């Protein structure tokens, strides 16, 4: 029932009614579920992003669960952070910290990184994961619309709208849960899956900086899929010369068998990582900075 829903949700939320210590609204995405503002704290007139899902339409309504509750008051120097959390009306509104720099999306589908730059957004994430992995959150949506980046070329993760929780007694989920083309293999067979399913979608976030778009984007979701849980783990197509460390890196994280997948905190020793560049070499490369 939706306002049985409502009403549990009540619980794990924070009391108030946001909409008074907010204002300013500009709406600056749409997720299919939901849309997310920028809006203006009227006590200091900061800015902070604020997203406002549609209970009515959510296909699984526990997600929010997961999201409001693993993130408060979570830190992280790579994460988002989530000030607050509401119930108003038909919506849940999460009030964030604002990244004015935008998502990775927008830099992938336009230029070539280079591999100083690829290797500064995977350095961000692994150290983001590692820690997410180590009490067990596993994010299931890493892709370039889940990386933002500050004005300075910080990497922050985001949406984790589709995280969950596992435990030493609960170690694996099964929900089919995540964005059809950055899915594991596992995942897509409807396996139960711990927190590797991320290294396999960072992997396909790697493709998507090297080549533009993942594997199979051209496909309708359900086609990719199939192809996903069939098909040999894709190595770069884009073809332009790539460094051994590159390939080697790859090699680890796009592996069928979870079980010999790399994971977060071995691949922080990779030596692919030791080209990462200082956050300043992201800053070009944005939509901003890029036409001057
Ligand atoms: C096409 C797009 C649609 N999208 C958006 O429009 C989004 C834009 N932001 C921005 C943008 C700029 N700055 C910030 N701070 N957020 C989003 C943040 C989240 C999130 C989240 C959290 O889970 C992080 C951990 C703490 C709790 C909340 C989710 C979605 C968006 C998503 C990507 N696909």
């Amino acid at each position: 029932s939706h306002e049985q829903f409502r009403a549990a949700l009540q619980l794990v939320v924070d009391p108030g009614d946001p909409r008074s210590y907010l204002d300013n609204f500009i709406k600056i995405g749409e997720g299919s579920t939901g849309i997310v503002c920028i809006a203006t704290v009227r006590s200091s007139g900061k800015l902070v992003a604020v997203k406002k899902m549609d209970l009515r339409k959510q296909q699984r309504r526990e997600l929010l669960f997961n999201e409001v509750v693993i993130m408060r008051d979570y830190q992280h120097e790579n994460v988002v952070e989530m000030y607050n959390s509401y119930l108003v009306g038909d919506e849940l509104w999460v009030v964030m910290e604002f990244l004015e720099g935008g998502a990775l999306t927008d830099i992938v589908t336009h230029t070539r990184m280079n591999e100083e730059q690829i290797a500064a957004v995977c350095l961000a994430v692994l150290q983001a994961l590692s820690v997410l992995h180590a009490q067990g959150v596993i994010h299931r949506d890493i892709k370039s619309d889940s990386i933002l980046l500050t004005h300075d070329g910080r990497v922050k993760l985001s949406d984790f709208g589709f995280c969950a929780q596992v435990s030493k007694e609960v170690p694996r989920r099964k929900s089919l849960v995540g964005t059809p083309y950055w899915m594991a293999p596992e995942l897509i067979s409807r396996l139960p899956y711990g927190p590797e399913v991320d290294i396999w979608s960072l992997g396909i976030m790697v493709i998507e900086m090297v080549d533009g778009e993942p594997p199979y984007f051209n496909e309708p979701p359900l086609k990719a899929m199939k192809m996903i849980r069939d098909n040999l783990p894709p190595r770069l197509k884009n073809l332009h010369k790539v460094s051994p460390s590159l390939k080697g890196f790859l090699d680890r994280l796009l592996v069928r068998d979870p079980a010999q997948r790399a994971t977060a905190a071995e691949l922080l020793k990779h030596p692919f990582l030791a080209k990462a560049g200082p956050p300043a070499s992201i800053v070009p490369l944005m939509r901003q900075n890029r036409t001057r």
